[PDB]
């Protein structure tokens, strides 16, 4: 079915950890495409054989504007090779470090996005756990790509902890609800340029998270302030759902359609 002879490889995308993306091209049609070539080796050595297998699993069936299609796979002696959606205008964390931070208007579109794409998720019982700048890409008309599914399992079932839940950092049961508690963080740094609850340590990191220590600079407007308040909670079913959050009147008047 698939083989390292049908592509052209072209220019690294980004690096790995497990291994790189490099854009290539499939010969016989001349589809532009992503190849994420991840090395076994590395692989054993963590122990995420069963985690790629399920990413994959997942990946593949998804089909969403805001989500990154996997097109298919393949393995040789040494490496497993991923045939991504090639997302043209790169991450949305290359993005962030270029303008400092996001006015209202593209963080409202881009909460808009990720929402439909975790409503998406979530009615296919998958949960993301994952979402970070990082993890998001930017289509050819700027549209946000949900990319990295790694992390991802069926609910209700690691590096910086800036983006997981309390419940998640206490090794607590978590839901859905998990993914809202990701776009409170998420909407927080596209706004001021930091995640909320960063730190020097991860220590720290975890503190402020258990905690829910967050302070907004003076720039965030009080319906920014509203959402990522009610987004940021520690009991999960005290988050909103994600139809409440498409209907939020900051979202609502800054978004688009
Ligand atoms: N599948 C995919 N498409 C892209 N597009 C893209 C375009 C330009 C650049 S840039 N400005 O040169 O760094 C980077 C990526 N990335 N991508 C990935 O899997 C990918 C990712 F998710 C995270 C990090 C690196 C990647 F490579
Ligand atoms: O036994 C292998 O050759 C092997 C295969 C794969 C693999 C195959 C299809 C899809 C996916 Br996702 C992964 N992964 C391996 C690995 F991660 C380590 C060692 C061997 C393999």
């Amino acid at each position: 079915q698939w083989a390292l002879e049908d592509f052209e490889i072209g220019r690294p995308l980004g690096k790995g950890k497990f291994g790189n993306v490099y854009l290539a091209r499939e010969k016989q049609s001349k589809f532009i495409l992503a190849l994420k070539v991840l090395f076994k080796a590395q692989l054993e050595k963590a122990g995420v054989e069963h985690q790629l297998r399920r990413e994959v699993e997942i990946q593949s069936h998804l089909r969403h504007p805001n989500i990154l299609r996997l097109y298919g796979y393949f393995h040789d002696a040494t490496r497993v090779y991923l045939i991504l959606e090639y997302a043209p205008l790169g991450t949305v964390y290359r993005e962030l470090q270029k303008l400092s931070k996001f006015d209202e208007q593209r963080t409202a579109t881009y909460i808009t996005e990720l929402a439909n794409a975790l409503s998406y998720c979530h009615s296919k019982r998958v949960i993301h756990r994952d979402i970070k700048p990082e993890n998001l890409l930017l289509g050819s008309a700027g549209e946000l790509k949900i990319a990295d599914f790694g992390w991802s399992v069926h609910a209700p079932s690691c590096g910086t902890l800036d983006y997981l839940p309390p419940e998640m950092i206490e090794g607590r049961m978590h839901d859905e609800k998990v993914d809202l508690w990701s776009l409170g963080v998420l909407c927080y740094e596209f706004l001021v340029g930091k995640p909320p609850f960063e730190a020097n340590t991860y220590q720290e990191t975890y503190k402020r998270i258990s905690r829910v220590e967050f302070t907004f600079p003076d720039f965030v407007t009080e319906g920014a302030r509203d959402l990522i308040s009610r987004l940021l909670k520690h009991n999960p079913s005290q988050r909103p759902m994600l139809r409440e959050v498409l209907e939020h009147p900051w979202i609502t008047a800054n978004s688009s359609k």
